């Protein structure tokens, strides 16, 4: 890399429309700016383009969780976990952006933002009555921006809706009446590598639009299409996302013992 094209706002809008983003809808965005860059206006230019594509009637949504099990969450100050990217960390600090008030936070901006983020602490994080399920309920679109289905949180929601038989102990920390309270729960967590199987599943039914957004390979799928397709596979095999024991994956092995 050396003298690469720095996409302007109008071009990014065109790439988003050409990919299938429709005005006035709900759009959940997972992004890796390292794949998107360089843009003319940096990470902020990507957010501005996403919102200009959705128009004033649409709602931009992004993950916003802190990734910290032992610290309480503050929607006004808690940084997002570094694994979510700089765009998610910057998005929630912008004006009029709403954020959920629990460590498994999402952020949203638009006429439907508070229908998406105004739920209390969900257990498990991606259960119903959580932001990722509200996006599914609101029939929104999911856009992966330089990341694969290993970052498609909607697939973890599909795992729960299938009542998948694995669940490992996890915990977070909240502030109740001024004292730090830890909250233990069971999460359907593994290595997430085999989430990539959704590529072939969704493409075989022609449910995944692909194209460039900036410099990144972008995948655009409906939330209902992600859940329905994943449920169809989990209905054939609930352990489809876990590595076989021969693979030696520690985390998937831990999920297998939890059954
Ligand atoms: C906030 N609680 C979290 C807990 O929810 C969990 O979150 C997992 C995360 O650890 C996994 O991370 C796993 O996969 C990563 C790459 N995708 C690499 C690291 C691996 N442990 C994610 N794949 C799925 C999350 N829901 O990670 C442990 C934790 C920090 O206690
Ligand atoms: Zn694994």
């Amino acid at each position: 890399q050396m003298m690469q094209y720095e996409w302007r706002k109008a071009e990014l809008i065109g790439q988003l429309l050409n990919l299938g983003v429709t005005p006035g809808g709900v759009l959940l965005v997972h992004s890796s700016f390292r794949s998107v860059r360089p843009l003319e206006d940096g990470p902020l230019g990507l957010i501005e383009a996403l919102r200009a594509a959705l128009g004033p009637g649409g709602t931009l949504v992004m993950p916003s969780w802190s990734g910290l099990d032992d610290e309480p969450f503050d929607p006004a100050t808690s940084p997002v976990t570094p694994d979510l990217g700089v765009v998610s960390d910057t998005f929630w600090r912008l004006p009029n952006v709403k954020r959920s008030a629990h460590p498994f936070a999402f952020a949203a901006a638009g006429p439907q933002a508070e229908q998406i983020i105004s739920d209390p602490l969900p257990l498990p994080p991606h259960s119903p009555a959580s932001p990722v399920a509200r996006v599914h309920e609101l029939d929104g679109q999911v856009l992966l921006l330089g990341v694969g289905h290993d970052a498609n949180t909607t697939l973890a929601l599909a795992e729960l809706m299938a009542k998948v038989p694995y669940g490992v102990p996890r915990h977070c920390t909240i502030l109740q009446d001024g004292k730090l309270v830890r909250v233990d729960y069971l999460e359907n967590d593994h290595c997430c590598e085999r989430f990539a199987l959704a590529d072939r599943w969704l493409k075989e039914k022609s449910l995944q639009k692909e194209g460039p957004v900036g410099h990144a390979f972008a995948r655009l799928i409906r939330s209902r299409d992600i859940v329905a397709t994943a449920l169809g596979q989990l209905g054939r095999d609930p352990l489809i996302f876990l590595h076989p024991p021969e693979a030696g994956c520690e985390e998937c092995d831990a999920a297998r013992q939890s059954i």
